[PDB]
């Protein structure tokens, strides 16, 4: 169930959607800064809110 840092997942929503949006390239750098991994990064994109 832990595929990232709990509070990081939260604040990615803060930084991506709740802000003026951030590019995936910069996002990935910021991801590994807070403690993400490509697993959580894919999760966050594919299952953001465009889920199908």
């Amino acid at each position: 169930m832990k595929q990232w840092s709990e509070n990081v997942e939260e604040k990615l929503k803060e930084f991506v959607k709740r802000h003026q949006r951030i590019t995936q390239e910069e996002l990935h750098q910021y991801a590994q800064r807070l403690g993400l991994n490509e697993e959580a990064i894919r999760q966050f994109f594919e299952e953001f809110e465009q889920r199908k």
